[PDB]
């Protein structure tokens, strides 16, 4: 277990998400992001070997996402699915979890 997901990252800046994206060593690492350009949507950043590409997350009428023709009730469903089905049309991109660094535990009283 019942955890958060490891890759919402809330309105990190794009060029943020490619700071961290890129130092990720694995190939669909990613994250989603809610867009500062257009304010309410969902953008989606994954790691492609120098490069990070940024997808919009698309709504149809209902607010069901999509990237490109299959969409879903939540953004996880899309994420899920997008993890055994490329993302890209140029390259074969399976989304996989952040590797993370993941927080030191301390006591604050
Ligand atoms: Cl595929």
């Amino acid at each position: 277990e019942m955890k958060p997901h490891p890759w919402f990252f809330g309105k990190i800046p794009r060029a943020k998400a490619e700071e961290m994206l890129s130092k990720q060593r694995h190939d669909g690492a990613f994250l989603i992001r809610e867009s500062e350009s257009a304010p309410g949507d969902f953008s989606l950043s994954v790691k492609f070997g120098n490069d990070v590409q940024h997808f919009k997350v698309l709504r149809d009428g209902a607010g069901k996402y999509f990237l490109w023709v299959v969409k879903f009730n939540s953004l996880n469903e899309l994420v899920d699915y997008h993890r055994s089905t490329s993302v890209s049309r140029n390259q074969q991109i399976f989304l996989r979890d952040i590797e993370q660094v993941p927080q030191q535990p301390t006591y604050v009283q």
